[PDB]
């Protein structure tokens, strides 16, 4: 038989939602600080770039990524969520940050460059989190 299964092809999943009209939302000073100070300083860092958008498993050649990571998260998604006032409190936003870092440590091993980048950002994240209102 001549069907060699060259199609159907692989793909990336739909990225996480940055809007939800029915979701409860607020603008708190902690959430404003998370956008104004915490997100924007992590975003400017030289190790930020791999975390600034959802993982493209096809482009980056990580076809096992969404087999292992079932709750993906990135700083681009958190930035859009903060800009759209998507969160109810700081805990929801901080949990997204925690998910992003945890995904990186689950998927990769100690010593990998991406983990060294994640640890540096987490170190810096936790310092900025200590100065929350
Ligand atoms: C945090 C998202 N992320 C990963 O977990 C991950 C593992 C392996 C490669 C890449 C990746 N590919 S990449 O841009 O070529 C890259 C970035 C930093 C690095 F140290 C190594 C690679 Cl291969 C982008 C985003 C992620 C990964």
């Amino acid at each position: 038989h001549h069907h060699h299964h060259l199609v159907p092809r692989g793909s990336n999943p739909p990225p996480p939602e940055t809007s939800n009209p029915n979701k409860p939302k607020r603008q708190t000073n902690q959430l404003q600080y998370l956008l104004r100070v915490v997100l924007k300083t992590l975003w400017k860092h030289q190790f930020a770039w791999p975390f600034q958008q959802p993982v493209d498993a096809v482009k980056l050649n990580l076809p096992d990524y969404y087999k292992i990571i079932k709750t993906p998260m990135d700083m681009g998604t958190i930035k859009k969520r903060l800009e759209n006032n998507y969160y109810w409190n700081a805990q929801e936003c901080i949990q997204d940050f925690n998910t992003m870092f945890t995904n990186c440590y689950i998927y990769n091993k100690p010593g990998d460059d991406i983990v060294l980048m994640a640890e540096a950002l987490e170190k810096l994240f936790l310092q900025k989190i200590n100065e929350l209102p």
